[PDB]
């Protein structure tokens, strides 16, 4: 046997996967040791690794050729597209660790049991599998022999069931894993003496709080993402080891409790409902603290002054809370170790004391966004040679007086938010000097000047967001440059010019928003050579020519990706003051309050009052792909509509209203079966709304009104829902809700 056995039980193995060309180097009168995926130790195989290579086999084939080897100490598959379910086998006792992460494993986590023919067996990843719970609970896991067990991210929904992992015995059990489930009710790890690791994160506790007893073991606990409000202090108490403690994303409420901080390094409570203002008594863990995280909750006061013995907190994240006072750098500059800073969303008043300039070498990312400050912008900010700091977050204060070129100093910086302030002046050119920066954001300012060319000195930049803006003259060529660009917006600006040529060399581009300005020409067809383009809104412009049929050739050859998971607001136009335009706004808002849109109603007449919505991007597609947006009301246009209008199924919304167009409503609109909105009013229309958009399922508004549009009005599907108001002004238009056709 030995080498026999060896190579017989890999090949065999091989050779029932689907697709054997995975194991290409594996083969027949030819040593394992030499196998990619093989460790060997002394000629003789000590350890498999498959994991990432779609393998496609159920677990029964790799427990008869696998696991079965003699001798075999670790069998990695994590991510190898390994389904069915485990059952009993012949387990050789030398095996010490198995990874089945990422798999298709299903059945009871009862299953898991039989893995005890493996007497060695001391470390199991199963996580991101599909384990279910018995209905019931019943017996144990039965493999007290284990050091470490990663259970999280199954489908484990049931009570107690730490309790039944956990029956038999965990003398030995020093690494307990089960987030991302759904386990309810008790955790009683105190007979689990040995415990240094217990995440029960994202879970379905409600109840009371683990049970750890001595605790004399337990350096990391992780019990955030429940809904748990209870006395956790009590239940930590006598945990002298901590090192990390993670409670955020839960119902706890009240001050801070007692903590033990001997040993803590990492403590985070945010996301819940904590009231009161920092105590003094956590000065103690200022020996050993890394990272503090009190976000979200309803605390209040000013940074307490001891966080200058905190020399080693790393990150120092207090934001969405109720603190106040001017920035209290007095102790910043002691953290010679901060790294992260975030203030945001509080209301932290007063200018920016000038000692900022020395933390700018040690930060990495500084968050004041969303507070009450006022006052310049430091000039002198990033003095200090050397600045490291990567991200600039300063929106939505009270920030007055010019944008400083000395940010060109941070030659780090990679996002600079500036928007929802008070800033005049005009946007330095030093800007482009910032070689690495991807997202300048200005917008809701007072700024004047045109856009620098300086820019194209930016091979990184992704967005540019500019709106409510005194911007003026027209869109610099520099920008033909930037070829990563995927999000740019300049509306409410007084930009002229018409939009290049060159803005299909953007195959990124992917949202362009230029409403409520004065430019002009021809839309361009080159519009269609913009291959992730879903956005593009040009309402209240004065834009002429008629529609070019190629800027539609994309449609059904779009992958939108790049634009996932920025936070957003749209902004639906209400159809009450005739003064707004558009559809609606889609504006960025990363760090901005929703409380603060107000500031727009001396820039914007829409009643913004009704209608806000946000998120975070979550495109609809990800291959097949067509446009999603597109508005071009309150321009000049003319001619009939191309029937490729009717080619971009995701489409949700259509604006073409107070224009100058004309032809006959193409019957290819009935196509557009994911619209939401269609609009256009106020035009030149003529012949017979196609009774082919009675195939529209989902439209939510409509308006054809100010037409010379004649006929019935589609009996089926949607039409008999909207109002006369939609399709007045129409002489020959009859049918329900008009008059019926005399
Ligand atoms: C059980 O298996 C699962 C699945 O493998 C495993 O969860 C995964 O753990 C890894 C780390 O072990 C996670 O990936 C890390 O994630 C962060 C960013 O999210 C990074 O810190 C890490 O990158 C570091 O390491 C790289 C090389 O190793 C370096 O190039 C890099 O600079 C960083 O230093 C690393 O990518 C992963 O996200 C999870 N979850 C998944 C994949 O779903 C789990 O740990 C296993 N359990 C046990 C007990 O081993
Ligand atoms: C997370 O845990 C909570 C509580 O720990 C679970 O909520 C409870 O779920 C049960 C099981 O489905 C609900 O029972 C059902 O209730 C109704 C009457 O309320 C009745 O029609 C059914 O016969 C059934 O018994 C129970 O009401 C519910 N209690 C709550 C919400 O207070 C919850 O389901 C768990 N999972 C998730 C995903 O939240
Ligand atoms: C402390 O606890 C918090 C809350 O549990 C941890 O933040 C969480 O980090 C996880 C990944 O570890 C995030 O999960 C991912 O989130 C998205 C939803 O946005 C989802 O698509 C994925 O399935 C995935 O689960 C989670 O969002 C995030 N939660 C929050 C509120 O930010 C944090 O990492 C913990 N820190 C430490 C040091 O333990
Ligand atoms: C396109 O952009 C321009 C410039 O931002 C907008 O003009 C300005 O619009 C706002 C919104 O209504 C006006 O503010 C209002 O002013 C009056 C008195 O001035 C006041 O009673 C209101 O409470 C509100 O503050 C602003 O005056 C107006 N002025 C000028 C001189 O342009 C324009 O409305 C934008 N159009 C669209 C459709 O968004
Ligand atoms: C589209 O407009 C351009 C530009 O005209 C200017 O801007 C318009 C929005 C409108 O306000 C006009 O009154 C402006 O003059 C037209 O191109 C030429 O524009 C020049 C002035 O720049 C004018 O003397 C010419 O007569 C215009 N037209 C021609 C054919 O020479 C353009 O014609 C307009 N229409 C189309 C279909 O392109
Ligand atoms: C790509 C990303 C940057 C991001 C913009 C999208 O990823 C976002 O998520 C989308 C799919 C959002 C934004 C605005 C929302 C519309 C609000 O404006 C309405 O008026 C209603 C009317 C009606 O309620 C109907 O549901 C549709 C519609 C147009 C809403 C639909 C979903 C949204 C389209
Ligand atoms: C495990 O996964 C495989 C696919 O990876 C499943 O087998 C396939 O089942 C489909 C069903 O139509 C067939 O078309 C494929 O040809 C099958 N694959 C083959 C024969 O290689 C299998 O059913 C899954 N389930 C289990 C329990 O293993
Ligand atoms: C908590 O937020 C409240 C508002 O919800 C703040 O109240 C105002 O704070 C300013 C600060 O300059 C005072 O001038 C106002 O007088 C306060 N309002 C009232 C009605 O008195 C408050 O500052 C925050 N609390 C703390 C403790 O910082
Ligand atoms: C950091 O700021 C300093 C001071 O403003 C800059 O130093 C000057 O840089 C310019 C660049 O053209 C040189 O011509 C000057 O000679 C420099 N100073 C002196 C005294 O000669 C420095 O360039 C900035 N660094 C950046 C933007 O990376
Ligand atoms: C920015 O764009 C311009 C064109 O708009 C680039 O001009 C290039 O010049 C080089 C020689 O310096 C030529 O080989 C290229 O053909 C030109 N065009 C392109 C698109 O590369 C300019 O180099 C670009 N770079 C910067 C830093 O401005
Ligand atoms: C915010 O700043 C303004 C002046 O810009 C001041 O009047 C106000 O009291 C400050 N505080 C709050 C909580 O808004
Ligand atoms: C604007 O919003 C307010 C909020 O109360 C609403 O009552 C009012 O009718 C709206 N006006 C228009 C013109 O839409």
């Amino acid at each position: 046997q030995s080498l026999y056995r060896e190579i017989h039980q890999l090949i065999s193995f091989k050779d029932v996967l689907p697709d054997k060309n995975l194991l290409p180097d594996w083969s027949s009168n030819k040593n394992p040791c030499t196998f990619d995926g093989v460790t060997c130790r002394d000629d003789k195989v000590t350890s498999i690794d498959l994991s990432s290579k779609p393998l496609n086999v159920g677990f029964s084939a790799v427990s008869s050729s696998l696991l079965s080897l003699t001798g075999l100490e670790s069998l990695f598959l994590s991510n190898s597209h390994i389904n069915g379910s485990v059952s009993g086998f012949k387990c050789s006792a030398s095996l010490t660790s198995l990874d089945l992460s990422r798999n298709s494993l299903s059945g009871p986590v009862t299953t898991l049991t039989s893995l005890g023919s493996c007497s060695g067996l001391k470390f199991l990843n199963v996580s991101s599998n599909t384990l279910d719970f018995p209905g019931k609970v019943s017996g144990g896991l039965k493999l007290n022999s284990l050091e470490v067990l990663d259970l999280s991210a199954n489908s484990i929904s049931g009570a107690n069931v730490v309790g039944w992992v956990l029956s038999d015995g965990c003398g030995e059990l020093k690494h307990l894993a089960i987030s991302g489930n759904k386990i309810s009710g008790d955790v009683d790890v105190s007979r689990c003496v040995n415990l240094e690791f217990l995440d029960v994160s994202s879970n379905n506790f409600s109840t009371g709080i683990p049970f750890l007893g001595d605790c004399s073991a337990l350096q990391h606990l992780d019990i955030s993402g429940n809904k748990l409000s209870g006395d956790f202090s009590r239940a930590i108490s006598t945990c002298t080891e901590l090192k990390l403690l993670n409670i955020s994303s839960n119902q706890f409420v009240g001050p801070i409790p007692p903590l033990p901080l001997k040993s803590l390094q990492y403590l985070s409570l945010a996301e819940n409902k904590f009231t009161g203002e920092i105590p003094d008594f956590l000065s103690g863990a200022c020996d050993t603290l890394t990272g503090l995280d009190l976000s979200g909750n309803h605390f209040y006061g000013a940074v307490p002054p001891f966080f200058g013995s905190c020399s080693l907190l790393e990150s120092l994240a207090l934001s969405s809370n109720n603190f106040s006072g001017e920035l209290p750098m007095d102790t910043l500059l002691k953290m010679r170790g901060l790294k992260v800073l975030d203030l945001s969303f509080n209301e932290f008043s007063g200018e920016l004391p000038e000692s900022l300039t020395n933390l700018s070498a040690s930060l990495l990312t500084l968050d004041l966004s969303s507070n009450n400050f006022s006052g310049p912008i430091l000039p002198n900010l990033c003095q200090n040679p050397k600045n490291t700091l990567q991200e600039l977050y300063l929106q939505n204060n009270g920030f007055t007086g010019k944008i400083p070129p000395t940010l060109s100093n941070c030659s780090e910086l990679v996002s600079l938010h500036l928007s929802f302030n008070y800033l005049s002046g005009t946007i330095p050119s030093s800007l482009g000097s910032l070689s690495k920066l991807r997202d300048l954001k200005l917008w809701l300012n007072m700024l004047e000047g045109e856009i620098p060319q300086e820019l194209m000195y930016v091979k990184t930049l992704e967005t540019l967001i500019l709106d409510f803006n005194d911007l003026t003259g027209e869109i610099p060529s520099g920008l033909s440059n930037c070829t990563n660009l995927n999000w740019i917006s300049l509306s409410n600006n007084r930009l002229t010019g018409e939009i290049p040529k060159w803005i299909g060399r953007l195959e990124n581009l992917a949202i362009l928003k230029l409403s409520n300005n004065s430019f002009s020409g021809n839309i361009p067809a080159e519009l269609g050579d913009c291959r992730s383009l879903i956005w593009l809104d040009l309402n209240t412009n004065l834009f002429n020519g008629t529609i070019p049929a190629a800027m539609f050739k994309q449609s059904g050859k779009i992958a939108a990706n790049f634009i996932a998971g920025k936070r957003y607001v749209y902004i639906k136009n209400d159809g009450m003051k005739k003064e707004c335009h558009g559809a609606g706004n889609l504006l960025e808002f990363q760090g901005i309050r929703s409380e603060q849109l107000n500031r727009l109603s001396t820039r914007n007449p829409c009643n913004i009052t009704s209608r806000v919505y946000g998120g975070h991007t979550s495109p609809t597609f990800d291959n097949n792909g067509s446009m999603m947006f597109l508005d071009m009301s309150y321009n000049m246009l003319s001619g009939y509509i191309p029937k490729e209008i009717g080619s971009m199924p995701y489409l949700f919304i259509l604006n073409l209203g107070h224009n100058d167009i004309s032809g006959s409503i193409p019957d290819e609109v009935g196509d557009l079966r994911g619209l939401n909105i269609l609009d256009l009013s106020s035009n030149k229309l003529d012949g017979r709304i196609p009774q082919a958009m009675s195939a529209l399922t989902m439209l939510t508004e409509i308006d054809l009104s100010n037409n010379n549009l004649s006929g019935p009005i589609p009996e089926m599907g949607q039409f008999e829902t909207f109002p006369p108001a939609k399709f007045l002004n129409n002489p020959g238009l009859c049918g329900y809700p008009l008059p019926r056709c005399d």
